[PDB]
C-alpha cells in the first residue's frame, strides 16, 4: 500500500465537498457547511493496487502530491478563476509540472455555460487531464480521483 495527498481546489459552491464525500462515503451530500475545510481519508484500489488517498476538501495544501481543479459546468466565473489556482498551486509547490487534473462538476445539469471544449482546451493548454463529473449521479467522481492519482504515479 501507499498513501496520496490530494488537494481539492476550486470557487466556492462547485462542488468541492460533494465530490470527496461522493467519493468516500459513496452518495451525495447536498448541503454542507460551505466553510468546513477538512482532510478526508480512504483506502481504494487503484488498477489493482490499494491506496490510502488523504484528500483535503478546501473552503497542509503544502504538502499535496496532486490537485484536483474543480469549475461548475453552470458557472463560468468558476471557469474564469481556475487559472488563479492552478497558478497558485505551481506558486505553493515552487514547481511547474505538478499533477493535476480539470474537473467539470454538475454535469448532470442543464444550462451549462461552459463547453466542453472550452475546458477541453483549457486543459490541453495546460497539459493536464480533464474529466466532467456529477457530485449526484456519481458521473465520473471515480475516474477523476484515480486519474490524479495515475498523474501522480506518472510524476514518480
Ligand atoms: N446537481 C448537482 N449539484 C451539485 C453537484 N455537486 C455539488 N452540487 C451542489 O452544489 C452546492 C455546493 O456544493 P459543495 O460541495 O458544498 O461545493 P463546495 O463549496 O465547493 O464545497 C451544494 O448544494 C451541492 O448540493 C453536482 O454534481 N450536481
Ligand atoms: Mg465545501
Amino acid at each position: 500500500m501507499t498513501e496520496y495527498k490530494l488537494v481539492v481546489v476550486g470557487a466556492d459552491g462547485v462542488g468541492k465537498s460533494a465530490l470527496t464525500i461522493q467519493l468516500i462515503q459513496n452518495h451525495f451530500v447536498d448541503e454542507y457547511d460551505p466553510t468546513i475545510e477538512d482532510s478526508y481519508r480512504k483506502q481504494v484500489v487503484i488498477d489493482g493496487e490499494t491506496c490510502l488517498l488523504d484528500i483535503l476538501d478546501t473552503a497542509y495544501m503544502r504538502t499535496g502530491e496532486g490537485f484536483l481543479c474543480v469549475f461548475a459546468i453552470n458557472n463560468t466565473k468558476s471557469f474564469e478563476d481556475i487559472h488563479h489556482y492552478r497558478e497558485q498551486i505551481k506558486r505553493v509547490k515552487d514547481s511547474e509540472d505538478v499533477p493535476m487534473v480539470l474537473v467539470g462538476n454538475k454535469c448532470d445539469l442543464p444550462s451549462r455555460t461552459v463547453d466542453t471544449k472550452q475546458a477541453q482546451d483549457l486543459a490541453r493548454s495546460y497539459g493536464i487531464p480533464f474529466i466532467e463529473t456529477s457530485a449526484k449521479t456519481r458521473q465520473g467522481v471515480d475516474d477523476a480521483f484515480y486519474t490524479l492519482v495515475r498523474e501522480i504515479r506518472k510524476h514518480k
